[PDB]
């Protein structure tokens, strides 16, 4: 038993809700919140900009130190950093950005990072400003992640299309 509320159960291990991941993160304090990161951990917009703002820019400060030490992530890769006031940990995961021409097949590799964590609150990778089809992203998520994933979908209209079209 865990503290996530109001989710619709899609599969054995995947759950979905219409929620603001920032507000869901502040209420659950999950062990892991997933950020929709880029390779530079520059948290300017989308989910990353929203999570970072909610940390009063502490996520960005920590991220800049991480990059200065380690260099950029790989597309499809991840790193674990602090969750600040939102979670114990933040798993920064880089899905491919279609608006940069990145190979969509890397979306499966990105979701594989979730399997290193028993339970996660997460957005749909490569959705939103990353330019992928969220329905495709949901299918890859379901077919790749084996751990328990609670997907927060900000847009109510999108949440309805994802549910109604889910196979
Ligand atoms: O961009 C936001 N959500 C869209 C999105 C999804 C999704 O919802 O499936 N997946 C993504 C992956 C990368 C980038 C963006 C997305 C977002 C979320 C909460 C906010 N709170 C204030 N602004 C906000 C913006």
């Amino acid at each position: 038993v865990n503290s996530f509320s109001g989710y619709l159960k899609l599969t054995d291990n995947v759950y979905i809700k219409n929620a603001d991941i920032v507000e869901e993160a502040k209420k659950v304090k999950p062990t892991v919140v997933v950020n929709a990161a880029n390779v530079y951990l520059k948290h300017g917009g989308g989910v990353a900009g929203a999570l970072n703002k909610a940390t009063n820019n502490a996520m960005q400060v920590e991220s800049d130190d991480y990059i200065a030490t380690n260099g950029p992530l790989k597309v499809g890769g991840s790193c674990v950093l602090s969750g600040h006031n939102l979670a114990k940990h933040c798993l920064h995961v880089v899905g491919p950005n279609v608006n940069k021409g990145e190979d969509i097949q890397l979306l499966k590799s990105a979701y594989e990072n979730f399997n290193q964590h028993e339970v996660l609150l997460a957005p749909l990778l490569s959705a939103g400003i990353f330019g992928a089809d969220p329905i495709h992203s949901l299918r890859v998520c379901v077919d790749t992640v084996r751990t328990n994933v609670y997907l927060a979908v900000f847009d109510k209209n999108l949440y309805d299309k994802l549910v109604s079209s889910f196979l």
